[PDB]
């Protein structure tokens, strides 16, 4: 939403004058972030952990 | 309608002659009246009466 605004002055019997709220957005996209890693079955046999 | 009139003094076999109620009207048209006003809040509230 807009931020806030301040009322006016009018004189009496006089015709409000309109302010309302505007909109606008942010967007996201959310970015793939990704990992890997690869192990030969010869080391992964033979390694302590 | 018509007035009250008087019958007509005729002989003896002499054909009766016609005097029959004529009629009329008089026209209406009622014509709109206004009046009208105002006031403000801020008098209505203010005001003593
Ligand atoms: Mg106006
Ligand atoms: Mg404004
Ligand atoms: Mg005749
Ligand atoms: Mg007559
Ligand atoms: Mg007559």
């Amino acid at each position: 939403a807009s931020d806030e605004e301040f009322a006016r002055p009018t004189g009496q019997g006089a015709e409000i004058r309109d302010d309302g709220e505007t909109y606008t957005t942010v967007a996201w996209n959310a970015t793939k972030l990704t990992e890997g890693s690869r192990v030969t079955d010869e080391m992964r046999d033979q390694a302590m952990v």
